[PDB]
């Protein structure tokens, strides 16, 4: 389903470690599946994300929200890649066509190891007209 490409292509280790969760998400708010430990992600955080692709910066005085969780704004791609730093740990959020790639991870799992698997995926789902 949408699981397996949630369970096998983002929650899959490299090396050691894995993301702490992850999700695919439809622009509209509707998951298409996430991970067993991915907040329920309040309507209010996905509009901030949608229309900071839109109009990249848009978020950065309030910042990356996902279920209640605050992170700051790293260098992200324009419109095409929303960073967050959260401590250590962090977040990144790969826009698609129809979608948004959601990937969080905490130490000691890397912010490298985290943009490799969100973004990686993005490009599929875009290859496939999604």
């Amino acid at each position: 389903s949408w699981q397996v490409y949630v369970d096998e292509h983002l929650m899959c280790e490299i090396e050691g470690n894995h993301l702490t969760s992850a999700a695919i998400i439809g622009q509209d708010g509707s998951v298409w599946a996430q991970s067993q430990n991915f907040p329920q992600l309040k309507p209010e955080e996905v509009a901030g994300i949608v229309g900071d692709f839109a109009d990249p910066g848009t978020l950065a005085p309030t910042g990356l929200y996902i279920g209640g969780t605050k992170y700051m704004v790293i260098q992200g791609e324009p419109g095409a890649v929303i960073r967050g730093k959260k401590g250590p740990g962090g977040a990144t959020v790969k826009k698609t066509g129809m979608a948004l790639v959601i990937g969080i991870y905490d130490e000691p799992m890397t912010p490298g190891q985290c943009n490799m698997i969100v973004e990686r995926l993005g490009d599929y789902l875009i290859d496939q007209g999604l």
